[PDB]
């Protein structure tokens, strides 16, 4: 029927509706750290998140996204291998059942715990939806979660969970900073890819922090409470939320550190 990530509707049968699945630039990929080039080119990340003004939070039966005013330059990110002004739509999260799986992208084979997606759209192409029509029309910042001390900045987020806890449920999330998610190092690794939930589309520039956050035990456990279902259908946690890893195929990943 529609897709997730069940047995019966998961990521290996996402093609039949989908076919660019088995595309060229899929992601997430796993970043061999050995194999990936520095390139000196790659200029330092600019991330100017101080005017950003969230809307909403909500439970998008896949994920939980918490929204942005895209209207205007308020929260953008320029640099690094990108050309051209990218505003910060949006931010979600993929994780696991288990702290040792839950992340799309993966290093050297290793997965974390949980993965942070900030969405951005280059400005040149007017809105978003013209954006995912082209091969240069989002920017993801990727951020890893691993599980140890308690993110503070994460905290707001997690404790209004529980008011969206079911498929189609939003609420008011205001003046929610997201510099309190990034991690201390903006070093990265960057590579083409794609959308890693339907439609897949292959219009992304990926930015993989090297650096990963710590949440705490408690902070993940309130993800995993989540449901994929509405309200009055039976319950099944949203657990288990990502993407396992794509080929490469004829790409290159380059890094901003030695
Ligand atoms: O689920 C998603 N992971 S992602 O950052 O590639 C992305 C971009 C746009 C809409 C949804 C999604
Ligand atoms: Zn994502």
């Amino acid at each position: 029927h529609h897709w997730g990530y069940g047995k019966h509707n998961g990521p290996e049968h996402w093609h039949k509706d989908f076919p660019i699945a088995k595309g060229e630039r899929q992601s997430p990929v796993d970043i061999d750290t050995h194999t990936a080039k520095y390139d000196p080119s790659l200029k330092p990340l600019s991330v100017s998140y101080d005017q950003a003004t969230s809307l909403r939070i909500l439970n998008n039966g896949h994920s939980f996204q918490v929204t942005f005013d895209d209207s205007q330059d308020k929260a953008v990110l320029k640099g690094g291998p990108l050309d051209g002004t990218y505003r910060l739509l949006q931010f979600h999260f993929h994780w696991g059942s288990l702290d040792g799986q839950g992340s799309e992208h993966t290093v050297d084979k290793k997965k974390y715990a949980a993965e942070l997606h900030l969405v951005h759209w280059n400005t040149k192409y007017g809105d978003v939806g013209k954006a995912v029509q082209q091969p240069d029309g989002l920017a993801v910042l990727g951020i890893f979660l691993k599980v140890g001390s308690a993110k503070p900045g994460l905290q707001k987020v997690v404790d209004v969970l529980d008011s969206i806890k079911t498929e189609g449920k939003s609420a008011d999330f205001t003046n929610f900073d997201p510099r309190g998610l990034l991690p201390e190092s903006l070093d990265y690794w960057t590579y083409p890819g794609s959308l890693t939930t339907p439609p897949l589309a292959e219009c992304v520039t990926w930015i993989v922090l090297k650096e990963p956050i710590s949440v705490s035990s408690e902070q993940v456990l309130k993800f995993r409470k989540l449901n994929f279902n509405g309200e009055g259908e039976p319950e099944e946690l949203m657990v288990d939320n990502w993407r396992p890893a794509q080929p490469l195929k004829n790409r290159q990943i380059k890094a901003s550190f030695k």
